[PDB]
């Protein structure tokens, strides 16, 4: 819109060992977080992460094991000071995770 | 924001504070972003991101013939009207026209 | 994609007094014509009309009368030399026509 | 094409004719367009419009340390590989990177 990908992801809290869910939109420039999927009424990102200073490092394998989504996670790494502290995201499936990861890898590659 | 369509300094008016503040604006197909500085390598988090899908540009200054370099950006969710001021009528018209074609829907 | 509008339009031949149908995509910059609606395999416009040198002039009223689509036409005018010779387009309905026209009017306005 | 992301002169190689030809390229979110000239007011019909949705940028020159300012644009519908040459490695890398982020899907 122009968007590369959009959908729900859960993001892990380092300290709280829990996840929070948001609706994410990946553009050529940013990973934006929104509270909802209503693109007509929910238009202010709660957060926008600039891809220029991120990298995606690891991701689950289809066979990765242990509770939910053990095969559906990826790590987004910061290269500049949101502090490089890593964000762990969890998608709904391996296939969905790989779609996010494959796009992020090219957008953040060198 | 390297799918940038246009960028440059603009002043934006605050209604309540009765003052202008200059920011560095970047227009993409999705947003008009405000950043504090023009350093696209170190200043990466927008101060503000205005979704183009619910903005329209309505009026602008008539050229002199006081600043004639202003335009209004209107919001729907709702009745909001930001006033911007560019360096010249010419620069204002570039912003206005570029915003217009990204906000026709 | 980024697109403002897309859909089927019929375009009139001045000399032949007949219409030909295409799939059109309106962007902030162009009115593109494609042979089909398959955005995955049909990717070369047969024609791209630059909006910078077009204007939309008249359009049908909901009550415009006489054979098909008498309430669904609009005229796209050229301001520079595709020669200003006018193109007449016909949409599927008044409502659809107005969507095309309203967008074109702002994109080509002064 | 005023939602232009990038524009500039590039040389494109013809495989059959064994020659380069310089054109003025305009990158939008949808296409890489070739125009004969840089006159955006009088030269309005693209010579060629390459749909980004089915292109990828694959390889590029390594910096010198012969031109080191080339990159390959690959097509799917299918196996097509256009070679482009920019004025410098630096200019080539700007094209390459801007194309890359519009062609990740």
């Amino acid at each position: 819109f122009t968007e590369i990908k959009s959908g729900f992801l859960e993001r892990r809290s380092k300290f709280l060992k829990s996840y929070s869910k948001g609706y994410y939109v990946l553009t050529p420039n940013f990973l934006h977080e929104f509270k909802t999927a209503d693109r007509k009424k929910d238009l202010v990102p709660v957060m926008s992460l600039a891809l220029s200073e991120c990298t995606v490092t690891e991701h689950s394998r289809k066979n990765s094991t242990s509770s939910t989504g053990s095969d559906a996670k990826f790590v987004l790494h910061a290269k500049q000071n949101i502090i490089g502290h890593n964000y762990v995201f969890k998608a709904d499936s391996y296939e969905s995770m790989m779609s996010w990861f494959d796009n992020l890898k090219i957008l953040t590659s060198t």
